[PDB]
């Protein structure tokens, strides 16, 4: 079963390429996860240069399988009972008031590592909106994931809303939507509703000129007793 290998640390790669209003770039996450305590850290590093959205707006679609689930609720973890065939993640990030985002990722093992692949397209941005104007704050809000089985899929949606800080003091709304579908043809555990309660702390590392992110993030499932 996919929870067995989890139940240590792992080795995370995210591999992202994107083009958001014709700006095309990539970025390369290396770190580890300890699903045991939701935990997982990560450093990115956009390789073709600078990043031409602000880092925030990639949190989410830079591996919801290093959740901490708890026992009472195992039964209900989609994504590690896909491991290790993985699963399709895609998602259509609507930022309020300005463009979207259109992802499509594939979160897998590849050997004991797991590996997060995707492209991200992003269009209808307005020059000087608060992505492409670069007028996010770097920092992160805590938020809650709601996830429901889709059946006809064998898999899952999730629906949430990200908080954005604006460095006026407002609040860019990203709303995503969410489809999670088995790559293998396995069986997976279809969740009854519950949500992830996720966390994010966003640092820089001091001796890194290149421009990068540096994430700690924690994720615990939630809403059932
Ligand atoms: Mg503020």
């Amino acid at each position: 079963k996919g929870e067995e290998l989890f139940t240590g640390v792992v080795p995370i790669l995210v591999e992202l390429d994107g083009d958001v209003n014709g700006h095309k770039f990539s970025v390369s996450g290396e770190g580890e996860g300890d699903a045991t305590y939701g935990k997982h850290t990560l450093k990115f590093i956009c390789t073709t240069g600078k990043l031409p959205v602000p880092w925030p707006t990639l949190v989410t679609t830079l591996v919801q399988c290093f959740s901490r689930y708890p026992d009472h609720m195992k039964q209900h973890d989609f994504f590690k009972s896909a491991m290790p065939e993985g699963y399709v993640q895609e998602r259509t990030i609507s930022f309020k008031d300005d463009g979207n985002y259109k992802t499509r990722a594939e979160v897998k093992f590849e050997g004991d590592t797991l590996v997060n692949r995707i492209e991200l397209k992003g269009i209808d941005f307005k020059e000087d909106g608060n992505i492409l104007g670069h007028k996010l704050e770097y920092n992160y809000n805590s938020h809650n994931v709601y996830i429901t089985a889709d059946k006809q899929k064998n898999g899952i949606k999730a629906n949430f809303k990200i908080r954005h800080n604006i460095e006026d003091g407002s609040v860019q709304l990203a709303d995503h939507y969410q489809q999670n579908t088995p790559i293998g043809d396995g069986p997976v555990l279809l969740p009854d509703n519950h949500y992830l309660s996720t966390q994010s702390a966003l640092s820089k590392d001091p001796n890194e000129k290149r421009d990068h992110m540096v994430l700690l993030e924690f994720h615990t499932a939630a809403g059932i007793t």
